[PDB]
This record gives C-alpha cells, sequence and structure tokens, in this order.
C-alpha cells in the first residue's frame, strides 16, 4: 500500500533488536521484509553484514551489488563483498575492492589487513 518507509525503518529496528541480542537469521528476515517495503542502502548493507555471520557469503554479495548500484563508492559494501569473495575463493575480485575501499578510506583495518591475506592467497592460487 502507501507509507511502505514508515515500516521499513521499523521492521529493521526489530531486525536491530535481534542482531545485537545474538539472533543473526532473525535479523536477516527482519531487513528482508524492509527491502520489500522501501529498499534503501541500509537495509541492503545490514541485511550482507547479518549474511556473513552465517556463511551465506553467494546471498551477502547479491545485496551488496545493490548498495553500489545506490552508493557507487560504499566502502561498506566494498568491504563486505570482498569478504564474501575472499571466503568463496573469489579473491581475484576482492584485490580489486579493497583497492575501492583504500583511495578513499586509507585508514580502514578491514580493508588493508584483509588486503595483505589476498595478495599471499592470489600468490597461492597457482
Amino acid at each position: 500500500g502507501p507509507h511502505m518507509d514508515y515500516l521499513a525503518t521499523r521492521e529493521k529496528e526489530k531486525g536491530n533488536e535481534a542482531f545485537n541480542s545474538g539472533d543473526y537469521e532473525e535479523a536477516v528476515m527482519y531487513y528482508t521484509r524492509s527491502i520489500s517495503a522501501l529498499p534503501t542502502v541500509v537495509a541492503y548493507n545490514n541485511r550482507a553484514q547479518a549474511y556473513i555471520k552465517l556463511q551465506n557469503w553467494n546471498s551477502a554479495e547479491q545485496d551488496c551489488e545493490k548498495v553500489l548500484e545506490l552508493e557507487p563508492g560504499n566502502v561498506k559494501a566494498l568491504l563486505r563483498r570482498a569478504t564474501a569473495y575472499k571466503h568463496q575463493n573469489k579473491l581475484r575480485e576482492a584485490r580489486e575492492d579493497l583497492k575501492k575501499v583504500l583511495k578513499v578510506e586509507p585508514d580502514n583495518d578491514l580493508a588493508k589487513k584483509t588486503l595483505s591475506e589476498v595478495e599471499r592467497d592470489l600468490k597461492n592460487s597457482e
């Protein structure tokens, strides 16, 4: 119906109640209701972040790709897409994504500390 934004933030707040409590699988479905009412960078990026703790890397990339269509350059989405790639053995794409973070935010520990593991894992991936 109308006012789909009003529940798209409130269902996300129920997801954040579950996420801080340690029910990430309950957080994913709460964010999925949210995106089907009003799709946001916030709900896609948080859905992908919950999937990382569920080991659902190939689901997590699909919501990260949607973030890059709204915010082309989003550091959180590139950090999470590169993390999903690292665990999918898609490191060949992750090296590039961590560089797209570090050009804007050279302070990102999660970017540079993962890059040092990606560069060696590529040299091992023969």
